[PDB]
């Protein structure tokens, strides 16, 4: 919850190895198990058009920014209990800073 800009090149590799299994970043991109993440920053949770969220994700109603995204990705089910995101998180703050630096641009 204290994000500092990092390495987008590392962040992209992190996205492929840790996220791309369940997510896409491009505009008009397909949903997988998880939603497409285009426009995720500056948007309240649960609002990927065409995806069906849990009540936990919708009720959380979090306005995604770099800080709360970092806290979320540390341990998703702690931040949003009841969510179906079967993913334990990124514990290393440096990974989260890199990943989020990539996401902010990749979903822009
Ligand atoms: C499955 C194997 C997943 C992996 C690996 C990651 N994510 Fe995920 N994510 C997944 C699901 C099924 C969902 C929906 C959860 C629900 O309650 O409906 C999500 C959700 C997110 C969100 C929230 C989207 C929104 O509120 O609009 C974000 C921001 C997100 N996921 C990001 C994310 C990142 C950055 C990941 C790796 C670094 C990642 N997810 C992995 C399924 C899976």
């Amino acid at each position: 919850a204290e994000f500092k800009a990092g390495s987008a090149k590392k962040g992209a590799t992190l996205f492929k190895t840790r996220c791309l299994q369940c997510h896409t970043v491009e505009k008009g991109g397909p949903h997988k198990v998880g939603p497409n993440l285009h426009g995720i920053f500056g948007r309240h949770s649960g609002q990927a058009e065409g995806y069906s969220y849990t009540d936990a994700n919708i009720k959380k109603n979090v306005l995604w920014d770099e800080n709360n995204m970092s806290e979320y990705l540390t341990n998703p089910k702690k931040y949003i209990p009841g969510t179906k995101m079967a993913f334990g998180g990124l514990k290393k703050e440096k990974d989260r800073n890199d990943l989020i630096t990539y996401l902010k641009k990749a979903t822009e």
